[PDB]
């Protein structure tokens, strides 16, 4: 089992719950973060002291699956964040050493 | 070192922190996320597009303890959190590699 | 590549963003959370059942670096967010398997 942590844009959240859900993919948590910003104007130059990067708000998704999903799970994702503008998030694989579901107190793959 | 992840009922997080508390495990860090809802009525039946999912609150904890303490945790925490019902939440284990303690400079199981 | 979990102060979080970001390291993640607390007064003495622990808004940055890296992000968090009274934080170091940038699709250390 690996855990998925993507962050992404707040705009393109919908479409990426949306992409998930539609194959099944339940179970995310969603935490309201900030990350790196920048935007658009007409106008101004956002500086800053140290180092200029102005904490914006973004979405945190994290979804525990079994090792053979993640790769279906990272394209959904992907491809329902992607904007190719700068900021479009990250997606982090990290191990998951075992999953426990609480009602039933099930272990491994079959408690996702 | 493992990091204890678990994602519970709000109405139940006073519960879970008194549980671990009482066990001299403190440390915790709490997050307020959203997680699958459903709730009851007597109405109505929550659709939505896509795929019906309605993001509810709930009450996500992080506890970094030591390898031995991890089942002890895990057993604590599910007896508080349980209410059988759907959506009691998951408790998922992490591995930590090095934890460092910023007031010491310490390191291993002794920062914990 | 491994994540980086620090819990800090609020009044310190603005002088490790200035370290970090000072070095080139940008893409951290924050998130408001809740962590042990205490405080002064010239009163009083801070109860609870159970048991005893006040849950104080904290900042917890999350930032994906290189394997090399790590040890130099830790001494800059360390230093920054220390004052030497209990509470300064923790620093986690958990295994990343991969990363992926949305925006180019890349992988690796070259994604970070
Ligand atoms: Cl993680
Ligand atoms: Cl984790
Ligand atoms: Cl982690």
């Amino acid at each position: 089992m690996k855990k998925i942590e993507a962050i992404v844009r707040a705009e393109k959240f919908p479409e990426v719950k949306a992409a998930l859900e539609e194959r099944g993919f339940y179970g995310m948590t969603v935490t309201d973060v900030k990350g790196r910003g920048q935007q658009g104007g007409m106008q101004i130059q956002f500086r800053g002291r140290t180092m200029e990067v102005t904490l914006l708000p973004k979405v945190k998704l994290e979804i525990v699956v079994k090792d053979d999903a993640v790769e279906e799970v990272i394209g959904l994702i992907v491809n329902s964040a992607f904007t190719g503008s700068p900021g479009d998030g990250k997606i982090f694989i990290i191990p998951v050493e075992d999953v426990v579901r609480i009602r039933t107190g099930e272990r491994g793959d079959d408690s996702l």
